[PDB]
Formats: structure tokens, sequence, C-alpha cells
């Protein structure tokens, strides 16, 4: 992707060597922004193969507002094992704070529906977000939330996510996070009769860690292919009602998969 | 100030038509990033003068966790007057959410403190992080906090910090914003005893109210000055023992002012 490949190439030129928890040293900028019309192709990285179905299968998680990894696990999905406790938690993490957020009060506050609730009633609003960084919280979490905090903004019919990245992989995680937040957006805009419009991204600690450092150079030297086009077979009842099946991902055609290891 | 020149001018000519809060109409971008390097000079525009004196006083505040405008009163200044309820409480707004974060188990959290901890035993981490966003608090704030959420980043021995307003008037608000949080980079590094590094502005919702083109047409035909230097009298020993007068500036001269009304 010309944006993604742009970031890449700036942290190496750009980048401070800063070292990361007890271990591997990065190349690390800070503060970087990325737009992408949604109406352009799906934002899916093709200089090398991603594969999509564990992201869907995550976003529908992070949705029922579960925080155990048991649904993952009967879909296959091993992303989150590493983080899990031995009963399978995670702690309040994402679809704890986005579907219950609790109030000091007693109350569980569900943004996913205040938001459509906004979209629906105050689509001007300034005010359309959805934080995951519950600060009385962060102590429980098996990890403190990487993308922790998003924006929407309607504009002529078209709904537009800004997310806010505290710290990001370019390599491993970004284009993962990337698809991520673009599918939400397909399907808050089918949920409220809205075209598609841009997913800004913003990225706090933004690096490359030091033994990627390879694969980046070879990933570099390929040449962006078309993007491909999202799908959504049908229009659920609600935003809580999307399955798997659901999506499809047409003219996909990218280069091959890129291994990246990490240090423990 | 040449960035904030050309937001200007980019709202302008880019900027779709939107209604605000049953009123004035505006021209709005979503979504913008802009980088102030500190060390070149205090980012306080040059284009038409601006008052540092209220911007200073509302800082202090909000270090204190003062959420009644009683301080600002004793020292004349009514900035937060509009939205003061009649005993002068402005809810549970940014000095309340930064210094007694509410948790659901009774505790109150400090983020100023836990940011200053950070920076001085893990200048490294990608979470150090201060919010205002509590979701279980909005009902009660006089407004929900424009801005809502800035994280701070070390490298090389030098500060930067980075600001995410969901919201923003580029006019009348901006050029306070920008200056509020450049003071606050300052305070911090000096507390850390590190070097000012870079302030990054990211918004949301960007706008020029309609009422105020031509204000706007008439800051843009002029000139931008050199940035005044930021002095600081004297290093108190906590980030909660500065003084109003501990701060000077010195080389600011800027355009003559422009007001810019705002209807009811
Ligand atoms: O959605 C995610 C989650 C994690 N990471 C990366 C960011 C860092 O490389 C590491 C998390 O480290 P800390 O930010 O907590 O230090 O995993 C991402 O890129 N995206
Ligand atoms: O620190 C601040 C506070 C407010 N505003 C502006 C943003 C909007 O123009 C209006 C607040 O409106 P809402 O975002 O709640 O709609 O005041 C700023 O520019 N900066």
């Amino acid at each position: 992707m010309k944006q993604y490949l742009e970031l890449m190439q700036k942290v190496l030129d750009e980048g401070t060597q800063k070292n990361d928890r007890t271990g591997t040293g990065t190349l690390s900028i800070f503060g970087h922004q990325m737009r992408f019309n949604l109406q352009d192709g799906f934002p899916l990285v093709t200089t090398k193969r991603c594969h999509l179905r564990s992201i869907i299968h995550e976003l529908l998680w992070f949705l029922q507002g579960d925080t155990n990894i048991a649904y993952l696990h009967e879909n296959n999905v091993t992303i989150w094992d590493e983080w899990a406790d031995e009963n399978g938690d995670l702690g309040p993490v994402y679809g704890k704070q986005w579907r219950a957020w609790p109030t000091p009060d007693g109350r569980h506050i569900d943004q996913i529906t205040t938001v459509l609730n906004q979209l629906k009633n105050d689509p001007d609003s300034r005010r359309i977000i959805v934080s995951a960084w519950n600060v009385g919280e962060l102590d429980k979490m098996a990890l403190a939330p990487c993308h922790a905090f998003f924006q929407f903004y309607v504009a002529d019919g078209k709904l537009s996510c800004q997310l806010y990245q505290r710290s990001c992989d370019v390599f491993l995680g970004l284009p993962f996070n990337i698809a991520s937040y673009a599918l939400l957006v397909h399907m808050m805009a089918q949920q409220c009769d809205l075209e598609v419009g841009d997913f800004v991204w913003t990225g706090g600690d933004t690096h490359l860690y030091s033994n990627h450092m390879d694969q980046t150079h070879l990933q570099l030297s390929r040449e962006p292919r078309p993007l491909p086009k999202l799908i959504i077979k049908r229009k659920p009842e609600s935003i809580f009602d999307y399955r798997f099946e659901d999506f499809e991902i047409e003219g996909y055609d990218p280069h091959p998969g890129i291994k990246a290891p990490v240090a423990i």
C-alpha cells in the first residue's frame, strides 16, 4: 500500500534507536497520520499476503463484549493465546470497554450503541467517540489498549473514522490494525445507511523492530497491487448480528507472505 | 505561524459545509496533524495578538485539580464563566480527570503524578498517557473535553507530546490550545531534566465558523513574525508548585489582535 510503504521508509530514514520492554531495539518515530479513502478500495496490504480470517473473528469478538478467548478458540483463532491466563481471561480489555465501560456509580456504558444512536440522530456531533482507555481498569488488563481511542465523523452522507494508536509495530501489527477498523467503518456505515468515507490512522510511537530489517527491505522492493473490494453479503438487523461468512474480499492478489519472528 | 496559516487556508479550500449545535454553519475538515519543534521557539501565534495571561492561569488551575472557577476569579480570568453553574462549578472536567480520575472501586487516580513517575523511571514507555475522556462522567461535565487525550514520548533526552483534539475552532480556540500544551511540555521537561522536543497537534473535526470569514482572510494576508522564547524564572520542587510570575515570554512582536464574535 502506497501510504504504508512510505511510512516504512520514513521509519528507516528518520527513526531514532529506542529499546522496548526489556528487549529488542526499535527504530522509532513519534506522531504520524495516514488517510485512506475507503471508496478507493479496501486497505488490505498487498505487498505481502495478509490473512483477514483472524481479523474478522477478532472484530466480531470485540463487538460481543467478549473478553475470554473461548469464542476465538471455537474458531481456531490463537492471536490472543499469548496473553490469556490459565482460564482464558484477558481482563477488561477492548470488548469490555466498548460494550460495558463500568462507571463509579455501578452502571455499564455501551459505547457501540451510543455511537450508533449518535450517527443516526446527531450525525453532526463532534463527540461521536469510543474509548478503550479506561484509566481505572488499566492494572487489570492483560495489556493496555494499543488502538486506544477512535472518533466518527459524518459529512455529505459519508462516514469517516479516525483512530489514535499509541504504539505501533509497523511491520507485524499495522497491516492488521488498518483492516480491522476499515471493516468496522463499513459495518457502521451499512447500519446507518451511509457511504464510507475516510479512515484516518494516527499513531504515537510508530516503530520497526531491529530484527525485522531484512523483511522490511524485502517488502519495500515490492510494488503495490490494486486494492481489493470488500463485500457484505447481507445487512443484519444490528451491528451485533454480523457473522464471519457475511464478508468476502474480491480482487485480492498480494505478493508472497513474509514471516517476522519476535524475541521472548 | 506557518503551520497554522496553512491549516486555515486548507479549511477554506477543502472544508465542507457542516452546522454546529443548533446554530452557525462551519467549514469543516476531519483529521489533521501539525508538528512544532519547541526548540525553534514558543508556538504562540504572531499573525494576531494572543494573550497568554488567561492560558497560564487556566493551566495552573488544571494542575491543581480545581474544578470550580473561584481561582480563576481571584485572578480575574473569566474564560469559564460561560459554563459555570450558579455556584461556580463546572462538573468533573479537565482538572478533576487529570488529578483524580475516579475508579469503580473508590480510588482516585492522579494521572499527572503517574506520568511524572513514568518519564523519570520508564522514559521508553509507550503508555505515558493522560486522558480526560471519562465516559462514565461525561453527563456530569459542563462540556465534553475538546483536548481529550495526550501522550508523552522520550527519545535522545527530548520530551515530545501529542495531543488529540476532537473538536477545534481554528480561529478562536486553536492559538490558545497550542500555547497551553506547549507550556505544559516545558514544565514537564523542566521537572524531569529533559530538553523539549516536538509538540504534535492532532485534530478531529477542525473547523472555521461561517461568521469568521473576514477575520480569517484578514489574518491570512499577514506575514508570520519570528517566534518568541519562553522563560521559566525558576525551577519549583514539583509540577504543582508553579506560579504565574514564573513565566515570561521574550521577543513576542505580533500583528494587531482580531476580534471574533460568536452567536448565542
Ligand atoms: O493492536 C496492536 C497491538 C500491539 N501492537 C504492538 C505495539 C508494540 O510493538 C507492542 C506492544 O508494546 P507496548 O506498547 O505496551 O509497549 O505490540 C500493534 O502494533 N498493534
Ligand atoms: O479547547 C477548546 C474548547 C472548545 N473549542 C471549540 C470547539 C468547538 O468549536 C466548540 C465546542 O463544540 P462541541 O465540540 O462540543 O460540539 O468550541 C476549541 O477550539 N478548543
